[PDB]
């Protein structure tokens, strides 16, 4: 019997079968409901938005509308994976610091609505660590909705040391939209937004030294790249390429007072037992789509080096497949023979209720 793995992202659901190397299904975490006086999920919801009301049930990584989430899961099982959920153990993911009641509700829905035979809920960043071949390290997981630093020791997250940056890929897209709009290219609508998201993913990068890179862009065309818009206009960008993701290191760029991702990484390590910090510094694993920017590992290496003790060995691991590391880690975990005893079964649920999930 094949187990399912579903990574419930703010931006994208990644779903598939345990044992596979990649998720079979990747689609936007959007539900379209009929306008009042029949529902759609993903690309089709966006396509038909003129007759629907769009819902975003995963906000900053936390599931906030259960009826809409049920529609996403229904779509995942029946339309994307083409399975009957009552026939498959199902591993779901959750954000770091997910409230206990939320995990319990996820469990209730899986058993009572979908009648899964068994299930488990794992923390996203922990799965990404496993996908890197490690059980000790500190993960920087940055997706569409939220960014976390999650230090992990001997296979388990250390919740007291988790840090959360309330900015991720959507904010970076929005910021690039603002920058390009001010330059005379109006990007405000959803169709325009998708174009800006694509520009971001294709052309943006993280500068090793932001001030140096600004100087280069001011004095040369060497950093310029062009992009043809759907209306046939060709837009050229230079410093916008690296100003956009610089926001991860300087959240003040979008008016946030927060520490940048290098600082939150360091702060997280400093909340951990002094005896494990050496191992965390040597095992900083990057996951999620917003860690895909060229240059980000080298910048992280530089910034952590500046904050850490001078003798400290620092290593950033940024796997090529890291857009899907969470899902992959779930696939690996759910495939382990020793994990099979860890599934919560429907029998156990019937006996004990949702609280069993902790
Ligand atoms: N090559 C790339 N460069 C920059 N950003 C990218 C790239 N590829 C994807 N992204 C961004 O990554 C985000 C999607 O990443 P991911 O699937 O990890 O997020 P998620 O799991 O849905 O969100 P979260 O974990 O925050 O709830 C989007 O904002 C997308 O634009
Ligand atoms: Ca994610």
């Amino acid at each position: 019997t094949t187990a399912l793995v579903c990574d419930n992202g703010s931006g994208l659901v990644k779903a598939g079968f345990a044992g596979d190397d990649a998720p079979r299904a990747v689609f936007p975490s959007i539900v379209g409901r009929p306008r009042h006086q029949d529902s759609y999920v993903g690309d089709e919801a966006q396509s038909k938005r003129g007759i629907l009301t769009l819902k975003y049930p995963i906000e900053h990584g936390i599931i906030t509308n259960w009826d809409d989430m049920e529609k996403i899961w229904h779509h995942t099982f029946y339309n994307e994976l083409r399975v009957a959920p009552e026939e498959h153990p199902t591993l779901l993911t959750e954000a770091p610091l997910n409230p206990k009641a939320n995990r319990e509700k996820m469990t209730q829905i899986m058993f009572e609505t979908f009648n899964v035979p068994a299930m488990y809920v794992a923390i996203q960043a922990v799965l990404s660590l496993y996908a890197s071949g490690r059980t000790t390290g500190i993960v920087l997981d940055s997706g569409d909705g939220v960014t976390h630093n999650v230090p992990i020791y001997e296979g388990y997250a250390l919740p007291h040391a988790i840090m959360r940056l309330d900015l991720a890929g959507r904010d970076l897209t929005d910021y690039l939209m603002k920058i390009l709009t001010e330059r005379g290219y109006s990007f405000v609508t959803t169709a325009e937004r998708e174009i800006v998201r694509d520009i971001k993913e294709k052309l943006c990068y993280v500068a090793l030294d932001f001030e140096n890179e600004m100087a280069t862009a001011a004095s040369s065309s060497s950093l310029e790249k062009s992009y043809e818009l759907p209306d046939g206009q060709v837009i050229t960008i230079g410093n916008e390429r690296f100003r956009c993701p610089e926001t991860l290191f300087q959240p003040s760029f979008i008016g946030m007072e927060s520490a940048g991702i290098h600082e939150t990484t360091y702060n997280s390590i400093m909340k951990c037992d002094i005896d494990i910090r050496k191992d965390l510094y040597a095992n900083n694993v990057m996951s999620g789509g917003t860690t895909m920017y060229p240059g980000i590992a080298d910048r992280m290496q530089k910034e952590i080096t500046a904050l850490a003790p001078s003798t400290m060995k620092i290593k950033i691991i940024a796997p090529p497949e890291r857009k899907y590391s969470v899902w992959i880690g779930g696939s690996i975990l759910a495939s382990l023979s020793t994990f099979q005893q860890m599934w919560i079964t429907k029998q156990e649920y019937d006996e004990a209720g949702p609280s069993i999930v902790h």
